[PDB]
C-alpha cells in the first residue's frame, strides 16, 4: 500500500462554442477520495489573456468505472474577473489506462459549449 490520497492525473479537454470558436483546456486533478474530486487547469483560444478554471468534480460508485460527471466552479481570468458557472457530463471507461469524458458548460441565459477529451493516471 502506498498510492494514497493526493494522487495526480493528467487529462486534456478540447471543445467549441456555438459561436463557432475552438478552445483548448487541459491540466491536472488531485485525487483525495472517491467522493469529491478537485480540478484545476487553464484554457484559451490563443489570443492574449487566458481562462483559469477552479472547482471540483463529482463521481459515483456503480461499476468498475461508470458514473455521471458533474463540475462546478468559476472561471478566474487574469483580468481579475470571475464568472461562476456549472456543467454536466458522463464518465465512461474505454481502455485500461484510458478513459473518455464528455461534459458541457452552461449557466443562466447563455450558450452551451461541448467538451470532449480523455484522462490518464500517472501513479497506480
Amino acid at each position: 500500500m502506498q498510492d494514497g490520497p493526493g494522487t495526480l492525473d493528467v487529462f486534456v479537454a478540447a471543445g467549441w462554442n456555438t459561436d463557432n470558436t475552438i478552445e483548448i483546456t487541459g491540466g491536472a486533478t488531485y485525487q483525495l477520495s472517491p467522493y469529491i474530486m478537485v480540478k484545476a487547469g487553464y484554457g484559451w483560444n490563443n489570443s492574449s489573456l487566458n481562462r483559469f478554471e477552479f472547482g471540483g468534480g463529482l463521481q459515483y460508485k456503480v461499476t468498475p468505472d461508470l458514473e455521471p460527471y458533474a463540475w462546478a466552479g468559476a472561471t478566474y481570468n487574469t483580468d481579475n474577473t470571475l464568472v461562476p458557472a456549472a456543467g454536466a457530463g458522463f464518465r465512461y471507461k474505454v481502455s485500461p489506462e484510458v478513459k473518455l469524458v464528455v461534459e458541457y458548460g452552461w449557466n443562466n441565459s447563455s450558450l452551451q459549449f461541448l467538451q470532449a477529451g480523455l484522462s490518464y493516471r500517472i501513479q497506480p
